């Protein structure tokens, strides 16, 4: 349920594994470029852990194709995402999410 | 998304229109009978309204097909649930999700 399509190559060399801390920068859109967040405006990386069911799934598994440095599309189909129920006031029903997601770091 | 099986009979007349909130008694379980939460046992009834994207959408076109004094069971789809994301050490990723639903009010 998530495609990834690359911006900017990352290393080819070191992906995530089940229980390390992620970091990276993301805007998340809409798909029609519709951004509803963003690390960056508050100005933080975010952190989140693989295998602990605590981001949506799509994420989780568009991540973990990732290798340090990389710049990523990831499209996330809405059962990998909010489904039919979407996030109240900003995500509608049966949403595609587009996520920009940069692998800073794993620690 | 949702089936709805009658335990009880409603009034066959009183049904929850958009923006009313709904007053219920829920136990939920997983497809195996498992159950993972019950208002009863935390004495109070749930509150919710429907339309305003709170609740589930599953739970949401289960009990709009109810009157009140119905009793019924409601069965999710994932997708009209958790998804593939579940909840975390909850709801496992890909659950269907029963629950047995008492309409008691509309206020
Ligand atoms: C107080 C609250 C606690 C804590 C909240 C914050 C730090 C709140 C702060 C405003 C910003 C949020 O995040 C930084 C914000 O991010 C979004 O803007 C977004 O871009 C998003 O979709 N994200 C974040 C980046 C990773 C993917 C996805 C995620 O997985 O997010 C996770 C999430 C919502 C997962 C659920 C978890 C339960 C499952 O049942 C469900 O599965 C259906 C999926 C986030 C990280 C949670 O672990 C963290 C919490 O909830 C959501 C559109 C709305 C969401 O606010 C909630
Ligand atoms: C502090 C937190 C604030 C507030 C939390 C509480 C009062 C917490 C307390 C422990 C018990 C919860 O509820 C009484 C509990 O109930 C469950 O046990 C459950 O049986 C459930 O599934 N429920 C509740 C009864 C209606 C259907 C469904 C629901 O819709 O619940 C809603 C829900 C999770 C909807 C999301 C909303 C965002 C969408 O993006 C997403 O869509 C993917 C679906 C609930 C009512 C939210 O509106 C309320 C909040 O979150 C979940 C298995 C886990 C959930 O704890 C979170």
């Amino acid at each position: 349920g998530v495609q990834v399509e690359t911006i900017s190559p990352g290393d080819g060399r070191t992906f995530p594994k089940r229980g390390q801390t992620c970091v990276v920068h993301y805007t998340g859109m809409l798909e029609d470029g519709k951004k509803f967040d963003s690390s960056r405006d508050k100005n933080k990386p975010f952190k989140f852990m693989l295998g602990k069911q605590e981001v949506i799934r799509g994420w989780e598994e568009g991540v973990a194709q990732m290798s340090v440095g990389q710049r990523a599309k990831l499209t996330i189909s809405p059962d990998y995402a909010y489904g039919a129920t979407g996030v109240p006031g900003i995500i509608p029903p049966h949403a595609t999410l587009v996520f920009d997601v940069e692998l800073l770091k794993l620690e």
